[PDB]
């Protein structure tokens, strides 16, 4: 299973016809764009990737969401995510996203300084 197939994917000709095969080829590709899916749920859930695309959208709303997710991930990434037990970026992305709206795993109020990135002490 070793062959030069870097230069793959046709990318069509954009003949603007293919009425039957943009019927399901484009419908393809265009439910996971369209995201809320079990596809993306599960499998862009554990996969690495696909962080890109919320840290650069949600980045340009909330920058400090941006630098501040920047910061970590210099060394979360650099040690390696959690692609053996589940993505990283669900679980930072999860946490920041009720760092202050709840966090911790008891109750907001007495939690003693809620919980965090557990990733980010590299275990």
């Amino acid at each position: 299973s070793m062959q030069p197939e870097e230069f793959a994917a046709a990318a069509r000709g954009g003949f603007g016809g293919d009425a039957e095969k943009a019927k399901a080829a484009e419908a393809q590709e265009a439910m996971r764009q369209q995201m809320e899916e079990q596809r993306r749920i599960m499998l862009r859930a554990v996969l690495t990737p696909a962080a890109q695309e919320r840290l650069h959208r949600i980045q340009l709303v909330k920058a400090d969401k941006a630098r501040e997710v920047e910061a970590l991930i210099l060394q979360n990434a650099q040690r390696g995510r959690l692609a053996d037990k589940v993505d990283e970026a669900t679980l930072i992305e999860l946490l920041q996203q009720t760092s202050a709206a709840s966090a911790a795993k008891n109750t907001p109020k007495v939690t003693m300084r809620r919980r965090f990135s557990d990733d980010d002490d590299d275990f």
